[PDB]
């Protein structure tokens, strides 16, 4: 819950302290490694003991001493409240003067919940270490503040540490977040490691830092366009339907790939060599079938096929164990092929050799390290062999930015790759990542929001591009099938891809619908920072950009500081979201509709920055496929006047 | 030039070009030959780059053109679209074609970090630093003044290290213009790939001002070298004043030549020691040098004379530091009170240092012709010099390192430098006075004016004078520093370009004079607005681990949350442009600096976002500081908490290190 208990929210540092504690009911990060001297242990409980009232410190200090021996990291856990269950909570619901405020605080629990954070209790949303702040303390002051801000003032929070509240102004965010902003040099993992232990900074991610994870739904989105995107591309058709995919690994990410294919309409096939990735993935039901023995597999896939059923069908085995299959059947079985197992650590536990069993590999790759890698690679270069010879008979394969080709590459092997081919295409015209979360928690307000994307999305088909067109059927599939895959978890919160006037034109009617009183609640907007302005990433984001400019960070900067001025309601710039710390610059936003003219103007003003941003840049770049678009864009929205790059052709 | 030249500016790219660059205009200094080593591919993509700028019609002639241009510049600086109808310097901000006075304001900044008087290598767009460019290609500049000239005060221009990228819709209070230099993916953040990326036309080094547009000249350096000995004298000697009292440095070169004016404001006897007679008879001539020793001892006695008269003069020594060190030693009579170096140790072997045993000739000579031989004579000067600082030190000489590597340097030639036994000003006393919220006040006024300079030197004594009053110990000693040099600086003539003045003022220094600055606008008493800006050299901008963070100690120096959190800040507060810079001050990737210019022009808007900003962009790095562990930032954070209304931020809580 109620309005009573969530009264804590306003109180900061309790005092006298809460009594100390490990909750063993949910799953909790590995010990941290941070190997710190003598003097940056003594700096790091020093650093830790600032949050407290000096009567306190004596004892906090063999606490915190002890947190760094059997965790490798001060969470202090004592500080972490346990007279509620941590998750969103309807708006109202929360002591706060602000509702902006209030939203915010919502989508912090909401990366904290249990059900959806990774390590809930050590403040880690995904990503093993992507994080929402460094320990307990600053949650608890962080929480305080918002309780207390008012729309004049706006929080500060330097890597997790809440600075305090400073004077601004109503159009100002409530809140600017930098997670692990370093002095460029210095941003290597050693100090990632040494700083996270001593306070100083956190890895945050994209949305686990910025407050705006809603679960795997995400990536389910994701996968479905890039295989709508695929089939078009590589296929020739718009519609997946009859048509089989190939591909490995049910992990996290990649075990997204079953309901995505489904949700296509495909036959999806995905090889796990892990019983527990496969069965868990079957027993959710993002697994519909499993099969064990590849002959049998071929049976039912070419059953599946001829009758046109949207099915996953899981293979238990190594994915070179049916590529080489293929190889032997002279039949076509196969049309569209991928790879999502982890060549990313190859050497490691990413990459299961077709030579050995999962459990000899698991023993293999730490007792006889060089003989698992020369298995890898060996795996490795007969499985693209395969793929070359499936892919000479019609076969389509692409990289899915595992890094397999790579990989491959550095021990013997042509094929595209998914951020270089097709979502690079897809960025340029401006569609990307449109994240929203229905505040009054009510499912119904879900629905609503779902049928009014659907109702946006389709009155813009009809007069759109036949580029944009095609995009926007794409996430009109994905959002009509959303609601029965049951991909909702924690707070109320939906996905998709739209361009510029997709996300304006959405957003208006989602804030007419909180005005009209339709919405019970206001809607908090967001985005993925694997979006088209948002992130400079030479390994993903920008890696489709050839011109040199993929290792700078100028757009990264250029667009949060631009979101912060156009009305959104916090922003954030993260250091190494998605590829790792120090190989990215990554920035998103949160924008909160409460049904005003405000939130309106403030809306269409920053979304439109936040798309044609990227768009122009990765024109200039040199990217063409979005440079009509851009153009279109200059033409249509006053005040929008560009550089328009003139590309000389590389052969002339 | 009148308003009629000028728009030329609105033009941007033109059509049909400008002839070709013939020949070189010699009678600027121009930037050395560029060596990124680029690859034949890279090669190819730096002119593919360049041309993206161009009508493909021209493709044809400017990919032969701008290909002679990497061979021979090493740089792509397109010479054929610069300007030459009019000399480049800040107009009158009347004189502009903009429909935005904020934007012409911007435009007249631009020009004067490009004036031949006030740039370093003006054609090359090089204010300072050897490499700290405005833009980095004369297209970037025609299209950024094109846009500047078009934009209306609903429009907001993108600048990519450079590159400007588009006018894209905002409003008002928003900034004109965002400007970023140098950001990069961390792990590449190399000085390989700045010399790579910057040939390929993908970013350049901005420096602190020199991207932002707001170099304003030298009188920074002074009155930066005016406020150290100032600190360095209440805080070594324990004097508020330092009349009769004798400071001895090394040492007139770019930034060691302010040395002179800045004890002489100070009204101290300064000894500034010089090798090299370029440098030394330049500053003679220049007025920044007052007198010339030959001989050590005819420099002691004229010491003497001075100190005991208590007269306020800059006396050069045409001669080795150690020379006057050495003799120091053996002369028994107190004659320098205060020591310091600003030899170049950064490069001690390259140029930077010479050594007592060898003439300035004699170095240059064997610098090249024997590497070895000299790198030991070096370090053996260098550890003669602290033996020498030594013996006068214990004699009562207080001595610091001017942030030039010097102890450093002579700790690697072996020098007795621990008991550092000498503290280092950066880290020993700027940080304290950034702390208090001190830091770089910076004005140009946009008339042109000598008439309004004089004025705003007037009303910003007069305002520092009234805050005299109402203001803590700590704080009142910082703008009697200020009040010296304010009342000083115009006689000085260190004007350069652009009539702008700099000082040091805190928080509700920054934001009165603001006030008085923008109310003297609207009255009329000033002709024209005023651009408020600064260095990147303050308490909140900037994150450095060996400089403007050095003295934070809790391990965040290594972070860059406060850059990054400043520069935002600012620019939904009212800023007229902000810029986020990598490498300012110290070096490419070894700091995140970041500034802001605001324009007063007497409305209730510039008055209103003069105070907020002003407010955020100090108090910022004041509460850092402060939660980093500085006890200067706790005190001067604890008032403004309860000054302020809508501030509320984190008091730390200090653990007593027995604990640990
Ligand atoms: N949207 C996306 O899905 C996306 C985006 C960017 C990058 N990636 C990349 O995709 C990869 C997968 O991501 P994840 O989070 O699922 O990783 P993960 O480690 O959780 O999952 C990989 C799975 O592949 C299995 N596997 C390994 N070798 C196999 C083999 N030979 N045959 C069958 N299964 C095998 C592993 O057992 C594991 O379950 C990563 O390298 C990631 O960088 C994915
Ligand atoms: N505000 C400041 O002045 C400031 C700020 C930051 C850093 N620094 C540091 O200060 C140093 C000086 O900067 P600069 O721009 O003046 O450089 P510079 O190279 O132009 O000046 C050094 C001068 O010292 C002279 N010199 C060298 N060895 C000498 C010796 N033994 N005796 C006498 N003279 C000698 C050289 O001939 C030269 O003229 C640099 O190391 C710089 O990093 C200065």
């Amino acid at each position: 819950s109620m309005k009573k208990v969530l009264t804590s929210l306003a109180v900061g540092i309790p005092s006298p302290l809460p009594p100390p504690c490990l909750d063993e009911s949910v799953p909790h990060a590995p010990k941290r490694t941070p190997n710190l001297s003598p003097a940056d242990r003594r700096q790091a409980i020093a650093n830790a003991l600032r949050y407290f009232n000096t009567a306190d410190h004596e004892v906090l200090a063999e606490e915190f001493s002890r947190e760094l021996d059997e965790y490798g990291h001060i969470y202090m856990y004592r500080l972490r409240p346990t007279q509620y269950e941590m998750r969103a909570y309807p708006i109202t619901d929360y002591p706060a003067k602000s509702k902006y405020a209030a939203a915010m605080m919502m989508m912090i629990m909401n990366n904290l919940d249990n059900r959806v954070a990774m390590f809930p209790h050590e403040l880690i949303t995904y990503g093993g270490n992507g994080g929402v702040f460094n320990n307990w303390a600053q949650f608890c002051l962080t929480m305080k503040y918002l309780c207390e801000m008012t729309d004049h003032q706006t929080l500060a929070l330097y890597s997790g540490h809440p600075l305090g509240l400073f004077p601004s102004h109503p159009d100002a965010p409530r809140a600017v977040i930098t997670n692990g902003m370093m002095v460029p040099n210095y941003s290597t993992r050693e100090q990632y490691d040494r700083l996270y232990a001593m306070g100083c900074t956190q890895y945050g991610q994209m949305t686990a830092g910025s407050f705006c994870y809603i679960g795997p739904q995400g990536i389910v989105h994701g996968t479905t366009i890039t295989f709508r995107n695929a089939g078009r591309k590589y296929l020739g058709v718009e519609d997946l339907a009859g048509k089989v995919v190939l591909t490995s690994g049910l992990g996290g990410m990649s075990g997204a790939q079953g309901k995505a294919g489904v949700i296509c309409g495909a036959v999806v096939v995905v090889a796990e060599v892990d019983p527990n990735a496969l069965y868990k993935r079957k027993g959710q039901g993002w697994l519909m079938e499993v099969e064990t023995d590849v002959e049998a597999l071929l049976r039912r896939v070419r059953a599946a096929s001829a009758a046109k059923e949207a099915v996953s069908i899981g293979f238990l085995g190594n994915v070179v164990t049916v590529w080489e299959r293929l190889v032997k059947e002279k039949d076509e079985i196969v049309h569209l092929g991928s790879d999502q197992t982890s060549c990313h650590n190859p050497f490691n536990g990413g990459y299961y050799p077709v030579q050995l069993t999962f459990e000899e590999s698991k023993k293999m790759m730490v007792e006889d390290p060089a003989m698992f890698k020369e298995l890898v690679q060996e795996s490795l270069r007969r499985q693209v062999a395969a793929i070359n010879e499936m892919s000479a008979r019609g076969l389509r394969f692409w990289d899915y930015g595992n890094s397999f080709l790579l990989e491959a590459s550095r021990a013997g092997a042509r094929y595209p790759s998914y951020v270089q081919d097709i979502m690079g295409d897809i960025f340029a015209l401006g569609f990307g990542p449109f994240r929203w979360v229905c505040t009054s928690c009510l499912p119904e307000d879900l629905e609503l929001t779902d049928r009014i994307a659907t109702e946006t999305l389709e009155k813009l088909m009809k007069d759109a591009s036949t580029k944009s067109q095609k995009q926007i059927s794409d996430n009109l599939l994905w959002i009509k099938q959303a609601g029965e895959n049951k991909l909702v978890v924690g707070s109320q919160a939906r996905i998709l891809y739209a361009d510029c006037e997709g996300r304006q034109t959405i957003a208006k009617n989602f804030n007419d619908a909180v005005r009209d009183g339709r919405l019970k609640g206001p809607v908090v907007l967001s985005r993925d920072h694997h979006d088209v302005s948002g992130t400079d990433s030479p390994f993903r984001e920008t890696s489709d950009l050839y011109d040199g400019s993929s290792l700078t960070a100028d757009m990264a900067v250029q667009n949060v500081i631009g979101d912060a001025f156009r009305g959104a309601t916090w922003v954030s710039l993260h250091n190494g979201g998605g590829t790792g710390w120090g190989e990215a610059t990554n920035g998103g936003f949160c924008l909160v509709l409460d049904g005003s003219a405000d939130a309106e103007r403030r809306a269409k003003l920053m979304l439109l920055w936040d798309v044609l941003n990227g768009v122009t840049r990765r024109a200039w770049s040199g990217n063409a496929c979005g440079h009509e678009a851009m153009l279109r864009a200059v033409s249509r929205v006053e005040g929008l006047h560009v550089t328009v790059p003139q590309h000389v052709h590389p052969d002339v």
